């Protein structure tokens, strides 16, 4: 069975492997070369102002060249998408699903995605009955049980608002 | 079909998404809360010198507290592991399979991976009878034609050295 890219369903290998351009993980010219889906590609796939505005897949730094990486070349000065070293503002959605905290930045954990958390991937934002009607943001589907939230838990059955199916 | 986790191969979820206790991809309570294997777990993953060592999935930065995430309080001061601000020294091999450039700092793309690159995910490393019995690092397989790498093309038939067969 695949286990990554197109071929494996859009999922990404784990510890940075790179995705073939088969759909499987490893490393080396096979895997991280030309056709290269995500992962460590060498080089960095195209990102930002030089792909359409696409992220780097695995939250990989965004050079201002447009290539996929790390370090204070891709992270650092010129970054333009990812974990840039620079504080990400929102109010205005964070890209890739990053919540954007109570004091509008960007980032992942309870300081962000917690108490307060505006949009992106909150732990609990409530909606739907449960919460007057309220709407989920991000486009994310209301679960049964009035919380915000993606995948069959919160868009299958039971699903209130948002893209259910 | 199970999509992420330990159900799944080790597989990620794209995007930042939650791996659910059951192994598939989706935010909300049910994906990122109790059980969380991946993605933007809320709370954050343990990490770090309070979990072992374990470092954070899909390149989230591990807080001084030691719980994954991003922004300034995961990737800033006290940072321990992931996309830290902070340059990142090796010689001490980079975590997650990150390339050890020449100049002894951990990062991916070609100014790390490509020429000079020591260790790691480097895009052309040679081994085998085609580099006089140079064996790989990081543990990678050593692939017929004399590359270093991991999966199938590598570590299967033909392979040289390392985790072969
Ligand atoms: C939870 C949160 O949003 N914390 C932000 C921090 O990430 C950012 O670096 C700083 C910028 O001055 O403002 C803080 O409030
Ligand atoms: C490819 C490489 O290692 N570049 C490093 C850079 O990442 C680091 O921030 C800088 C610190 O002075 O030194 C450069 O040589
Ligand atoms: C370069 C490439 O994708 N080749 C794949 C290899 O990655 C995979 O590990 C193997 C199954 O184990 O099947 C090969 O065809």
């Amino acid at each position: 069975a695949y286990e990554c890219g197109k071929q494996g369903g859009g999922a990404l290998c784990p510890n940075n492997k790179c995705c073939s351009r088969y759909g499987y993980c490893g490393f080396g010219p096979a895997y991280c070369g030309t056709g290269c889906q995500s992962g460590g590609c060498c080089p960095g796939k195209r990102c930002g102002d030089q792909a359409n505005g696409e992220t780097c897949p695995n939250n990989l730094c965004c050079s201002e060249d447009g290539y996929c990486g790390f370090g204070s070349e891709y992270c650092g000065a010129g970054c333009q998408g990812g974990p840039c070293r620079a504080d990400k503002l929102c109010g205005q959605l964070c890209p890739d699903n990053l919540c954007c905290s109570q004091w509008g930045f960007c980032g992942l954990g309870v300081e962000f995605c917690g108490d307060g958390c505006q949009s992106g991937a909150c732990c609990s934002m409530r909606c739907g009955r449960q919460a007057d009607g309220a709407k989920c943001t991000n486009n994310y589907c209301c679960g049964a049980s009035g919380y915000c939230g993606l995948g069959g838990d919160y868009c299958g059955a039971g699903c209130q608002s948002g893209p259910c199916t």
